[PDB]
């Protein structure tokens, strides 16, 4: 049984379109959907086409971070635009941005095939195979297309870009599926007020089934909540399983309260400090005590400092590229995360910005 006349069918896919500069990647959101909600990131929905399916335009990567993981961190299939002769830093980063994250779904975009020729897309095919070798991306498709009703071969691609995005949401639909069993968690990727409604919450379902009325609670506040009604692409909906994008009218909080990052569950770990074991980029610098990172959990980022470093238990002072480590991190904010939460840590002054991925020990 459920809410409404039909129902929402466990159909959906919330996809990050993401890559460097100049590499038609606002073009490509802007065609898969309709604008909705903008700040550093921006999504297009389309719940037209048979799945809800929301498209999240990193825009603000590669100025900052930030974008790119709260696009990689809400969604569950990564499309990396990577455009003709477009093997750069930034492509690079983000290429070691999701090997990090062990993101397990993905699609390349060869954007702009309009501007390049069959044998120059089979030789950057061929070079990605190389790069991404013993990668996550090693064995995600590459698809050469266009944004460009004018080419000669208008929007070639964008089709079979469509045809793989379902094909990938389907074999998601089942994973996620498989965690409805599991304590609800909700990610809050925006907060605001509205005129009538009060405080609403945009997010995802992480885990779970998130059902209209629960009385649960908000993190890092450690708040009672009580969530008044749950729409998804409009529409409101008793419940909410695992993967679902959506908006939540609550009890007892006040927008101007709630943060990106934030988390709607029953129990999370809210702590200032944290003690990680981690893996080293190999494409990274040397860690060392009392340096600077920033860490990214859930849809969290702050400045932290490492201060103190081990391996077997036994202290050192440095971690070198490639290694694994302890690290002992601490920071002025308090965030919440589980154990299950991939932590990120970076070096914003390097150019591979991205310095390790660890889980709290």
């Amino acid at each position: 049984h459920s809410s409404g006349l039909v129902p929402r069918g466990s159909h959906m896919a919330n996809v990050a379109i993401i890559g460097t500069e100049k590499s038609g990647r606002t073009s490509l959101a802007a065609n898969l959907g309709k604008k909705g909600t903008s700040s550093d990131i921006t999504m297009y929905n389309n719940d037209k086409e048979g799945r809800n399916m929301v498209f999240v335009d990193a825009h603000s990567y590669p100025k900052t971070l930030k974008s790119l993981i709260t696009a990689l961190n809400i969604s569950d299939i990564a499309v990396l635009c990577i455009p003709p002769q477009g093997l750069d830093a930034h492509t690079g980063e983000c290429i070691i941005a999701l090997d990090l994250l062990g993101f397990k779904h993905g699609i390349i975009a060869l954007t702009r095939s309009d501007s390049t020729h069959m044998h120059a897309i089979d030789e950057l095919k061929a070079k990605l195979k190389v790069i991404t070798s013993g990668t996550v991306l090693q064995d995600w498709e590459c698809i050469s297309l266009n944004t460009n009703k004018s080419a000669k071969n208008p929007f070639e691609g964008v089709d079979e870009l469509k045809a793989r995005i379902n094909e990938v949401a389907e074999k998601i639909e089942a994973e996620n599926a498989e965690l409805n069993s599991l304590p609800a968690r909700i990610f809050i990727d925006h907060a605001f007020n509205v005129t009538g409604k009060g405080c609403v919450v945009l997010g995802v379902v992480k885990q779970g089934i998130s059902k209209d009325k629960d009385k649960t609670k908000i993190f890092p506040l450690d708040r009672d909540i009580e969530i008044r009604s749950i729409q998804s692409h409009d529409v409101d909906i008793d419940s909410a399983p695992a993967g679902t994008r959506v908006g939540m009218r609550l009890k007892n909080v006040q927008a101007k309260d709630i943060e990106r990052g934030f988390i709607i569950s029953d129990k999370e770990i809210v702590t200032t400090d944290y003690t990680l074991e981690c893996t080293v980029s190999k494409f990274t610098k040397k860690i060392e005590p009392a340096s600077v990172l920033h860490l990214f959990v859930g849809l969290q980022s702050e400045p932290v400092r490492v201060e103190k470093i081990l391996v077997d238990g036994n202290e050192v002072e440095e971690a070198k590229p490639g290694s694994t480590c302890v690290l002992e991190l601490s920071g002025n904010k308090k965030l919440a995360y589980s154990k299950q939460d991939r932590f990120l840590l970076a070096n914003l002054d390097l150019t591979q910005r991205f310095a390790a991925y660890g889980f709290s020990k």
